[PDB]
C-alpha cells in the first residue's frame, strides 16, 4: 500500500515519467512542503482542502493553492484544475464548465475566473468529497505538474541536476515565491546562485540566497520562512538527496514550532 496508495496508479506512472522520482520521494517532498503551508505531515488530507481565505481570490482549493478567482486574483489555476478532472473523466471537449457540471456545482466559468452561485459549506462540501477520487487527485498533480512542477524540473535537468532533494526544493521555493518573474521567485533566485556543477555546493549556495527572502512579507511570517528553507539545506548537510529510506531524518526536520 505504502506512500503508493496516497496517488493514484495512472500519477504514479505520471510523476515516473516525467520527474524520475517515485511515490517514496515525492511522498517525502510533499510532507516537507505541507509541513510550512499547512503545518501537518498527513497532506494527502489535503486533496480536498477548500476555503475562502477572504482573500478576494474566490476559494483557495487543493494541494497547491489554487483558487477560483477573483478582485485579487484574475488568472487563477482553478479553471485549470477542474477542466483537467473533466478530462481524466473521460470528456472529449474537457472543460471547467463540464466539471461543474459533473460534479453538480452551481456555478461557470466568467471571463478567467470561476463565478459560484454555491455557498461555501455547499462548494467545498463537494470538494472535500473528492479526496479519494482518482481522477481528482490525477487532476490535482498534472495541474500541479503545468503550474510548478514542470518548470522547476527543467531548471534541475538545465543544471545536471536530478536528485530529489533539488527537486523538491526547487518546487517548494515556486509554490512560495513564483516560478518567474522577479528577484524573489524561482528564476530570480537562480540567476543569483552562481554557477557550480557540484549539486551540494549549489544548492548550498541556493538556500543562502533563499533565506534573505523568504521570510518576506507575504511568503511567509518569521522565522516559518528561515524554517522551511532550513528542512531542504539541513538534509543536503546530512547528504540524504536521494530521499529514499528517511523516514526518521523526515521526522526530526519537520519537528519545528510554527509562527
Amino acid at each position: 500500500a505504502s506512500p503508493d496508495d496516497n496517488f493514484s496508479p495512472e500519477t504514479l506512472q505520471f510523476l515516473r515519467n516525467n520527474t524520475g522520482l517515485d511515490g517514496e520521494q515525492w511522498n517525502n517532498i510533499m510532507k516537507l512542503i505541507n509541513k510550512p503551508e499547512q503545518d501537518d505531515l498527513n497532506w494527502i488530507k489535503y486533496y480536498g482542502y477548500c476555503e475562502d481565505i477572504e482573500d478576494e481570490r474566490g476559494y483557495t482549493i487543493g494541494l497547491f493553492g489554487a483558487t477560483t478567482g477573483g478582485s485579487r486574483d484574475t488568472h487563477p489555476d482553478g479553471p485549470d484544475l477542474f477542466k483537467a478532472y473533466d478530462a481524466a473523466k473521460g470528456a472529449s471537449n474537457p472543460s471547467a464548465d463540464g466539471a461543474l457540471k459533473r460534479l453538480g456545482i452551481n456555478g461557470k466559468m466568467k471571463g478567467s475566473i470561476l463565478e459560484i452561485k454555491d455557498s461555501e459549506k455547499v462548494f467545498c462540501g463537494k470538494i472535500k468529497k473528492l479526496q479519494n477520487d482518482a481522477a481528482w487527485r490525477k487532476a490535482m498533480w498534472e495541474t500541479f505538474y503545468n503550474v510548478y512542477i514542470r518548470y522547476s524540473v527543467e531548471q534541475a535537468r538545465q543544471r545536471g541536476f536530478t536528485s530529489a532533494v533539488t527537486i523538491g526544493s526547487f518546487v517548494d521555493t515556486a509554490l512560495n515565491q513564483g516560478a518567474t518573474g522577479g528577484s524573489d521567485t524561482l528564476q530570480g533566485l537562480l540567476a543569483r546562485s552562481g554557477s557550480s556543477s557540484n549539486e551540494k555546493t549549489f544548492m548550498k549556495n541556493f538556500h543562502a540566497k533563499r533565506t534573505l527572502v523568504v521570510d518576506t512579507n507575504p511568503y511567509n511570517k518569521p522565522p516559518n520562512g528561515k524554517n522551511r528553507v532550513k528542512q531542504w539545506d539541513t538534509l543536503v548537510d546530512m547528504g540524504k538527496m536521494n530521499l529514499k529510506n528517511v523516514d526518521s531524518e523526515i521526522a526530526q526536520v519537520t519537528d519545528w514550532e510554527m509562527k
